[PDB]
């Protein structure tokens, strides 16, 4: 096969991609052992969806597994009567979901499960997969003539050849994995053909951060979760909380063998340690830096020139509402807050109207980052912990660091009833999510 | 007695003001005649309230009326526990209202009933008093040397000897009479003995507007309805709505005569003919023009300096929502809405949080002026019609003439549920009123 593994395609066809995945206990090699996975599509990742403006999806999902299940759609703007975060399909059972792809979209994307107190452990044992929205946009020469790859950033730890049960302390923390894949391989090679590459990143991973960095290299963000930036942004690393995708070019400078690698970073995970009279949590401190993958420059490369522009970031109405959402931890509990409250997916938390814009300020009163997700209706992030974002883009997912606070631009899409809640999927498993209504 | 007719003051002694009123129908002489009004504590107007911040009120109503009634303490930032607008006291039932004037208050309010659908009868049959809240402010030498008068402002029609009864016509305008009195009295005589008076000035009427104008000389007003101005501002007229209150210095310029008129002023009432094949509606037009009282200037007089400032306007904290309210009408079925609906006492339409500001923008879809009152929650007026207002000031009453948006800024203060209404009373009876839950 190709040096650098990459999930499957699976295009639309005459703008209809419809299709059958089954959620399935799949027997596969992996990393070099052989496990039992949980899959869509009978793969890690899933297959991946390459779809366009306008085009229908129709997907029905099989639940071949021993407990109920449902997809969370990451991400799109589409209604949560398609996108419902409540559904449960049984063990056994089919449900077919049917949307129609929104016209002024474009980016990665990701589907996985969101079933309540049952999202960690499906979620790292393999159930997600991409979902790409190609645009007009990809047709600049600039883009066009570079040479594109999506890398599923997620890790993984066996035990007894299936995935790892989790313990009190991962119900706390997130749990973490030490087989760092990418696209479910373990440090894959890529060896390029062209100077300039495209890359789609998506974080798919329960809990851990990747630090990004290419060796000797900056990294060019063209989009964020949910769409283009206006112009290419240069970054020196790129931070991807769970949940989060990006797009980046690189530019190869020269030839040789390039790490690109997931730098140390301290997301505030905590030990538990006895000194004499102790018993008491202690941070964990950094993750040890891992490489993600071996980028092998092509001969004399010579880079493409970089888009001036990409895409116009929509001028959007004045807000009329100023929300402010608080997150705190009892780490010991392993119970985790929005404004002093768990989740009751009875109760409905903000009420807000359809094609109004709200601010929303975001405060992590924890010690631990939260990366806070919105579904269904993408938001421009404006600042964080008092800094003015260098950018403007789609996103859904924000990360806060301890202290910190998050201001959002949200305007209101499809009515109906829907979540939002820490992407650390533990924290949200453990109640950190609450629920929003649109009328 | 005085050649100028005032309401009997009732002070506050001893940080105390407690006082037994009645509801009572009383025979007394108005305007010449004998006629039987409804009044309390056996005037027309009530007696006048005065009182300093941090008194203590402790007014013990006794219905001695056949129907139910109560009291809204129109102004007043006090709790809607107090000023209970769903409250009802039966026929020969007694009510004590308590409570403490705010320490930062000043101006002049008054009392009147509030029992949906039973006001604007009761109000016009002359249940009303003032309410003075005495200031520090009061005590400045421009202020405290000028000659000071109330002028409660409020017509009447008798049939029989008794309050002429309301016809459908009135229900759908508000009622107006022929009697256009001040302090009760029919064009009283004011002898002025010093050259500078403060006029405390009081809309009481269900409906009729006063476009107040003092022959040959300006007004500088120097409070709205709930506060003092920051400082005098000069008009040439100043236009009364019903409910609302004004303070007014006048500097009188020579020796004569000078007439207080409220001029021609079109709200928007409404007429019926029949051209021959018409029954339909038609504009009344401009009221007539109206002589409110006669006044006097001393010999030679050399009034007082203005005062340079009065009170700052507090500076309020940025806002947290905005709001919509759109007026609207039924004239033939004499039906009044907001946002589409009548009054329902059991429906909160509006909830807001204490101690957070709102704006809330008043549009009049309607043809007729609709002066628009909020309890319990003062507010400064932006701009209306899309002018910037002059000055900042509190205010509880905004006019509305037709098309016209106004944008307030509404600090929310006590919790409790509370109402905002069209302050023509026979609107309010007829729907147009809704309610704000505050928590
Ligand atoms: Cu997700
Ligand atoms: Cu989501
Ligand atoms: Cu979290
Ligand atoms: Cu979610
Ligand atoms: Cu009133
Ligand atoms: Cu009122
Ligand atoms: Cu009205
Ligand atoms: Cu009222």
């Amino acid at each position: 096969g190709p040096s650098f593994p990459e999930p499957k395609v699976v295009r639309s066809q005459g703008g209809l991609l419809s299709l059958k995945l089954s959620a399935t206990p799949t027997p596969l090699a992996i990393a070099g052992q052989r496990a039992t996975l949980l899959t869509y599509g009978g793969s890690f990742p899933g297959p991946t969806l390459r779809v366009r403006p306008r085009d229908t999806v129709r997907l029905t999902l099989e639940n071949r597994l021993p407990e109920p299940t449902n997809l969370h759609w990451h991400g799109l703007p589409i209604s949560p009567k398609v996108d419902d975060p409540f559904l449960e399909i049984p063990p056994g059972e089919s449900w077919t979901y049917e949307f129609t792809v929104p016209k002024e979209l474009a980016g990665t994307f990701w589907y996985h499960p969101h079933l309540h107190g049952r999202v960690a452990p499906q979620l790292f044992a393999g159930l997600l997969g991409a979902l790409v929205v190609e645009s007009s946009l990809d047709a600049i020469p600039e883009l066009r003539e570079a040479e594109e790859h999506l890398l599923v950033l997620k890790d993984l730890a066996l035990q007894g050849g299936r995935p790892a049960p989790h313990t009190p302390m991962d119900w706390m923390n997130g749990k973490e994995g030490d087989l760092v894949l990418v696209n479910g391989a373990l440090r894959p090679t890529l060896v390029a053909q062209k100077a300039t590459l495209r890359l789609r990143l998506l974080n798919a991973s329960n809990a851990r951060y990747y630090r990004l960095a290419l060796q000797d290299h900056p990294l060019y963000l063209i989009a964020a979760d949910g769409g283009f930036l206006e112009e290419p942004l240069e970054v020196s690393e790129l931070l991807l909380a769970p949940g989060e995708r990006a797009e980046v070019l690189v530019r190869l400078r020269k030839e040789g063998r390039f790490l690109l690698q997931a730098l140390p970073y301290d997301r505030g995970a905590m030990g538990m340690m006895d000194m004499g009279g102790m018993a008491h949590a202690m941070p964990q401190g950094p993750s040890r830096p891992e490489t993600l993958l071996y980028l092998i420059a092509p001969k004399n490369p010579k880079p493409l020139p970089l888009p001036k522009a990409l895409s116009p970031f929509p001028t959007l109405p004045a807000p009329v509402v100023t929300r402010r959402l608080v997150l705190t931890e009892d780490m010991m509990a392993a119970r985790f807050f929005i404004n002093g409250q768990v989740f009751d997916h009875r109760r409905v938390d903000l009420k807000g109207q359809a094609q109004t814009v709200e601010v929303w300020e975001v405060e992590n009163q924890g010690d631990m980052d939260h990366p806070f997700h919105l579904h269904v209706h993408p938001f421009q992030v404006l600042s964080v912990g008092g800094r003015p974002f260098p950018y403007r883009a789609w996103k859904d997912v924000v990360n806060l660091k301890a202290g910190e606070v998050a201001r959002l631009l949200v305007p209101l899409r499809e009515k109906g009833r829907t979540v939002f809640h820490c992407h650390i999927v533990e924290h949200e498993d453990r109640g950190m999510m609450g629920v929003l209504e649109v009328g």
